């Protein structure tokens, strides 16, 4: 289900939570995780190198799922690539000695859902609210127009409107 | 393997029949035996890595199926691996934020255990048989009594000053 480096990914405001779980439901969607705390540890050089190039690095924690992950997204818009890792604090020391360094913490619940080939994460950060992602990763750059359209569909499908898209991340959002 | 450093002592190797033995009596426990292994060494297009004392590995083991992240540096002792799932993947990520095949280092390696001690038994190509006695910490205030403990361990063992080897395989092979 997470094969790629391509992630095509749309991003909502949840206005109506309700509908959205009753969709959830009535579309029999099949839960990967459910109400994880996800904290995410952001990496960058003294200089800020990655962020210079559109790159964000992640080590994740989700818990009570167990799951661990060092993500690379970027250079830029749509590139995404993630590892399972067994130990966030190994890598962290084995990034740190190549100089990359805890830059800030994003924290928040998640839960992930599948829908065919969709993925669907219901998220809620303390302070700033409830989102929802829509999202399918592919190693095909030649489809990723259809793809990103194919999302806005499957979302409005769930209540969630064109006009409830966040083109801003998390990071922005927490002015990081 | 628990540690962010791995005090060692490496040796030529002269009589392999003679090493075994020297394990046997000491009733040295395989952890792996005659695995190929194949080292990546990743760097930045301008040796950034190098230049820092650094090295970044890729290793595959085969046939124990093991594959490992490896950094090492800066300097002789400071040794850190995860394992990981894909090598590809990984590769891939690294390749994103700048590193990328400099050089590869293949052996074949045994890794034996008597106590605390590990005993990696390797043979390279033209170069010939190699044994390191190594203990792993994650503690840099006790780096002297290890390295100590090191040497006792070589010399009760039978490997000799006159066959130790101070340099890294990359530092032979001239990457
Ligand atoms: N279990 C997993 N295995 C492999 N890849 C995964 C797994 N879970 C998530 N990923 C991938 O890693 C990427 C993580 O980015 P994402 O979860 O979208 O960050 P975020 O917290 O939503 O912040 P943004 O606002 O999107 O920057 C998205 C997804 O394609
Ligand atoms: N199975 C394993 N799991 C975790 N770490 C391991 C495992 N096997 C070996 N390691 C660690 O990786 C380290 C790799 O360094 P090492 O194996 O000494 O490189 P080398 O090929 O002998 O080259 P040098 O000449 O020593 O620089 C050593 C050890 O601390
Ligand atoms: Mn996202
Ligand atoms: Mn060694």
């Amino acid at each position: 289900h997470f094969v790629g480096k391509y992630e095509v990914e749309l991003k909502f405001r949840v206005m109506d939570l309700t509908t959205l779980h009753e969709q959830l439901v009535a579309q029999k969607a099949t839960a990967f995780t459910l109400n994880n705390h996800e904290k995410d540890i952001y990496l960058d050089a003294n200089g800020q190198d990655l962020a210079k190039q559109q790159i964000s690095m992640v080590l994740r924690e989700m818990n009570p799922s167990g799951i661990r992950l060092w993500i690379v997204k970027g250079p830029g818009a749509e590139r995404c690539e993630a590892s399972n890792i067994e130990d966030v604090s190994k890598v962290q020391s084995m990034l740190a000695t190549l100089g990359y360094h805890p830059a800030f913490t994003i924290e928040k619940q998640r839960s992930i859902y599948f829908v065919g080939k969709f993925h669907i994460t219901v998220d809620h950060l303390t302070g700033l609210g409830d989102f929802a992602e829509i999202a399918i990763m592919t190693d095909d750059a030649t489809e990723l127009d259809k793809l990103k359209a194919e999302c806005r569909d499957f979302a409005n499908t769930f209540g969630l409107q064109v006009d409830q898209q966040e083109p801003r991340s998390y990071r922005q959002l927490l002015g990081f």
